């Protein structure tokens, strides 16, 4: 085995259906090319800046058969480090080096890790609704597909502040009412185990919308319906609040794809206050950090599910799979369809079939990067409204 | 009192001399003009990304006068949020609306926290040389300048891996031997308790340099010679193990110039297992969270010594003073001297004078921003080589 | 800005309408008069003398800019120091030191703060009713005058001891019987959710009336009616208690009026064992410690819930405004409704509007002072007779 | 035995020496006198309007044989409670009811208690001097008058900023350098040792004039003295730093004289965080919840050492006599002498005998109030400049 020196490393933006993607492509003198996902939708150009100004004139030159090294320099480079663009543009880089090793290996990457724990790892996709017929019929599209496990929400949350009781001259945001959240979601798990039975695995992202007692009330309010993950009951930092949620429920507790700080996670886990971790990989610093915070998971008996969203490359969803199919502590892949334009700038990543996803077979990663294609459809800006979250009194909360 | 309306926001990148220094603009349709820091120096054009392409949209006509509820506003905006390049871009808008808000109310910005808790702050500086004959010069220029306190390192580590007992074909890097380091300290502080006595305030930044046990024997080992303060004896990953330093040892510890998450020093405060929090400001998303963070701290009588290195806006330096000369429990400033075209950029930052810094006299901040001298002096790449830090096997430490 | 010097310090006593008031008045020689609240209504007389002959002579002479300074002098003057009637000396000359300095800004206090958090806090007032009927009837007017927030008690406690078992022979004060109180507390709030239905929010003030295990028990009882909150289920002394009522029971809890000394609050806070703090402003110091205390309960995720009841100047319902559009984790002002009166004495102070209290608009509190129709309503002496509170054997119990 | 009926209480302020003091009288209809102290020196005029104005009324015509129920009555009356001046008025009221039914029991009060553990309680007293010289021609002197245990002090603390280098245009304050007090008091000790040899009990107090690492580093440095106690290392809002003091130190530490809420004392107690308890029993309001906090101190093996300083009634010394010869766990009694003028004005005070003071023998308390020269000696307006301890930056800090 002969050194693999750094080419290049490239940056691009596209977006070929409703978010903005960021790749990192990296190429070597021995023309194996890596491709690695540094996707955080919110804030793509300056990952763009991170890579282009910063990483490139870094790596160049230098091995890249040794990824922990490299992982490890890039991850201190800056001297101030972690957080969500740090961490996604080293994520990038780190992905496409996983990448490269997995074809001058000739071997899917989770067959590098040591190989399969399971035959397919189980998904869940999202069905929503304002109206519990809405809802019915967004949860019976995914059974006919084939899922057995379903993340269901009953209602939009964040409108016009003339939707509530407001104060006079409301300022602009996202308004809502945790008390109407909260009542509607208890009432969604009741008609929906009326409806549906008690075999079908219900999820539900609260997605940070509560107060510290607001979320241990909910909490007990579910868990008569038995839902298979109740996700991001409280904001992260809240966390400590936990510890009341499980005094007084048994749900089981989803949480971290907000996390890029190790601080975030590490009393959590080892206090046992969750019972799936939520990361996104590429918020986390990419795989060689992934694989670490699994197997600390595991040591404390917490189980895997990934963040999996539409605004993740095709290339961030193999990686989800890769893990998956790996880890023994894997549970489930969070899954969200992807058009034919999306499959067409990035083709090869893993689909659903019956809600479960096999093992890659390709070398490395096993997911392309068309660039032309990826060229007709350029970065464009977008508001994200939905960030500006405001209570009935116009008090900013957690999104 | 009327709404002040937000005419545009800008980032300038400029480097009067040795530093890349990030500045950002906050204009008004009023006409006031609030100037903030957002000196990421390994980063900077990152952070004018962020300024450029996702603040100035999102700011632009809100009005200035509401600081906390765009301080909340913009902390989630991108929901991933918290991290070094987020929190400097933040910080820079917040900085310049409260910049505004004194400018508006005639007042200096410590006058508008409720004013002055000491007539002055103490501050110290840094002396160092690879020799003690060079550390004493040093030593001894800084207290002809008046210096009480000063900050003192003998020897410089990370240079070229063959001034060691290196492996053979070394990684290129910044080599050192933490013994080497150090028995320099310990002998170090007995050398100028020696010379100087028992009266000077000695401090010694350990820069993170050390694994878990070797900064229990350190602290040890320095209890004898008295220091002011022991600084990031730990890095923040391992600072759980600040409870075995305490168990062994009562020198003052010194932690967090390299924070920019709020899990990061929770704990570490909750549980007193610092004397002072060492954050820079910038890094911690400006003047908003710092108040907190500074009453957080004073509810468990832990002191303030904010970070200020040359990597710092004179504006950051002048907000440094600012809350030192308000806030109770604030201890001292280290203070970096400034060159004469540092001082032309940006006019009015306050000066030490006999170890003291003074309570600022202008409104708002009192510092400037000279604008076409600021153009003169454009950001300049650097590599900042000694972030690759290694040990004497090859092994990346935190830098 | 120059200095701004103290000419006189002066303290009133006056009763409007039921209430014994007290308010510091400081004069300046620049010509700025600032107005504070300091009333303690059960030993009014005290606090004056306090300001009088203590606090006057002390103070005269000094620069009002620097309100940290002076309070932070004022805090140790006396050596011994905290408790209710040293604590409202210095609130009254610490709230006028902030209204100097928002006229001298030209400022609301709020906007000194930083500004807006919120466009208005909500409100809660009291409904209470021997019967349910007359419950009902209160209960409707506050919905009437567009409250959701209501504070309800049915029944009353604390008579003749010939009312109930008691001894022969039964020492005089206020009886009452733990068991009828619990029970009708219960039946109060399952009459209340079928008549209202589940919307309303509905809070209940236990007054310190139970011991230990009768407040785990009524938490659990009441938790089925999801009140808002449940305040004051523990005096001070057995707050530690409060550990086991989160243990069985997710009701959101209330504490803190009582308190006039940091280490009432402190563990409790820590330890995350309320969901607001309940705190009268004057009765921990004033301004410049609330907004510490604010700050440390926003560390821990308390919300804050400040006491507002007739027993207190306008002013002080003013403070607590600008308390409550500023702080970003203020939840609800409690707010009682003020005769003609007192509004003609204290003029200026904000008004409850469907639900709502909304950002005052003048420079510093916003509440002046008619000192002549303040002499027209001297101080009256009152028994308190409630607070002789007896069980049914003739214990004392807290009141 | 028949009831015993108050007819009036009587404040009286005296200053026959150098403290304001403050007595309480009360009267009954059977013509029984009792005395009490309720000295709060540095407000005597509000403890003056306290009983005055709000506890005579309260407790004229009730039943003085029941101090039980009168303490607990009194103790709620005005809902909030707790505090210096609060807790002072009650504690003259109801160490005056003991000293009643001491005298229709034809006991000492200590026999009512149940009578003596001890033939005699030893005493301390204070030596203090600017030089060594002074300092132990002091301790010569108690030496000669028979002490063992002499608490020690070396240099004085607290004057002009001009003696040390402090900022121009300081404010005005009692100036201090807390290095210079630590190095002189470890001096301190090592010459006391020198000289008087290692049999004498050295007792010091801290006055609170450190920062929490100042007091462990102090704890550690004072260790090899062998210290009888280190008093008040920490403020009492320190006190959970405590813990780090202990894990670094085998000094016994005495705290608690600045005590009037009992959340300062309870986790101080339950953790044995200190080796003596230093309550001023009237800051504590009195025998009724001294005999209470000793119990609690005894169930913890923690030893009792109140506060007796000049600002204390012959009363009050007369009290702290009558529970040091009674309660088990009692160790030492402070003893500051009395001039004529102060024993003519209250007859019957304990004295020291060879470092021992004795069981009284007199029925109840044992000393008496001469009102008449009470007359010759009236209340006398003073600054106490010492209570506004500033730092050499100008910072206040706890006195
Ligand atoms: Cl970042
Ligand atoms: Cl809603
Ligand atoms: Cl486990
Ligand atoms: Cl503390
Ligand atoms: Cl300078
Ligand atoms: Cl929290
Ligand atoms: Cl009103
Ligand atoms: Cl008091
Ligand atoms: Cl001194
Ligand atoms: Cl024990
Ligand atoms: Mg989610
Ligand atoms: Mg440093
Ligand atoms: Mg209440
Ligand atoms: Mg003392």
């Amino acid at each position: 085995m002969t050194p693999v020196i750094i080419k290049n490393i490239e940056c691009f933006i596209t977006r070929p259906d409703r978010h903005n993607l960021v790749t990192v492509r990296v190429t070597t003198e021995q023309g194996i090319t890596g491709h690695g996902c540094a996707t955080f939708q919110q804030r793509p150009l300056a990952v763009k800046t991170l890579v282009d100004e910063y990483l490139q004139p870094l790596m160049i030159g230098r091995d890249a058969n040794n990824i922990e090294d490299l992982w490890q320099m890039m991850n201190v480079n800056a001297y101030w480090r972690n957080g969500p663009l740090m961490n996604n543009a080293i994520s990038g880089v780190d992905m496409a080096l996983w990448d490269i090793k997995g074809q001058l290996a000739g071997m899917p990457l989770y067959q590098l890790f040591g190989g399969k724990s399971r035959d397919a790892i189980p998904a869940y996709s999202h069905a929503s609704g304002e109206t519990l017929e809405a809802l019915f019929a967004s949860v019976d599209a995914l059974i006919a597909q084939g899922y057995r496990h379903i993340r269901c929400q009953l209602g939009f949350y964040g409108g016009t502040p003339s939707a509530l009781h407001a104060p006079d001259n409301p300022t602009p945001g996202a308004w809502f009412d945790q008390q109407e959240y909260m009542s509607n979601t208890v009432e969604m798990f009741h008609a929906l185990r009326e409806k549906y039975g008690w075999k079908l695995h219900i999820l539900h992202d609260v997605h940070e919308r509560l107060f510290p007692q607001q979320a241990v009330q909910l909490a007990k309010q579910l868990e008569p319906f038995q839902p298979y993950f109740i996700e991001d009951i409280l904001p992260p930092q809240q966390s400590a609040w936990l510890e009341q949620v499980r005094q007084q429920s048994c749900v089981p507790l989803a949480l971290g794809e907000l996390f890029n700080n190790p601080a975030e996670w590490h009393d959590l886990i080892v206090n046992r206050r969750i019972d799936f971790i939520r990361c996104h990989v590429s918020q986390i610093g990419g795989i060689t950090p992934a694989l670490k915070l699994a197997h600390l998971c595991q040591a404390f008996g917490v189980r895997l599910a990934w963040h999996g969203p539409g605004d993740m490359t095709p290339i961030g969803v193999a990686v989800n799979t890769h893990l998956n199919i790996h880890l023994h502590n894997a549970a489930i892949q969070e899954f969200i369809p992807r058009s034919a334009t999306t499959n067409d700038v990035f083709p090869g990543a893993p689909e659903v079939k019956e809600g479960f996803v096999y093992p890659p077979v390709q070398p490395g990663i096993g997911v392309g990067f068309n660039e032309a294609l990826a060229l007709a459809h350029p970065v464009l800006y977008r508001p994200h409204e939905w960030t500006q979250s405001r209570l009935p009194d116009g008090t900013i909360h957690t999104p």
